[PDB]
């Protein structure tokens, strides 16, 4: 469970806080215009509780995606993307002048995800 970690983790961090938080998400943008851009970022669901007591939310209705550059911004509506499972969709909005740095996604985690083992 714990091996090959420099040396220790008590009198070296001089902090001891904020450890959990595994990351490493890959998302790919494929639009009818210029499909061929791989971005990093994961899915976020405000609602949180997506198990029981659903069909209303009254708190979380749409999930956002966290990006680390400025490509998702270009991910204008009507663009399909693939992440991990290989399914990400731009839920963003643009009544006329699109360009919001909110990044609201719509997922459709399907079976086919190019597995290898």
């Amino acid at each position: 469970m714990a091996d090959f970690d420099n040396l220790f983790d008590a009198a070296i961090a001089r902090a001891d806080e904020t450890i959990r938080g595994y990351m490493g998400t890959s998302a790919t943008i494929t639009s009818g215009e210029q499909s061929g851009a791989v971005i990093r970022g994961v899915f976020d669901d405000p609602e949180n509780i997506s198990y029981a007591g659903q069909g209303v939310r009254v708190e979380g209705s749409s999930p956002s995606l966290f990006v680390r550059t400025d490509e998702v911004r270009q991910l204008r509506r009507g663009d399909t993307l693939t992440i991990g499972e290989e399914n990400f969709w731009v839920d963003r909005v643009s009544p006329d002048d699109g360009g919001s740095c909110h990044l609201w996604l719509g997922r459709g985690v399907p079976p086919a995800v190019n597995r290898r083992r």
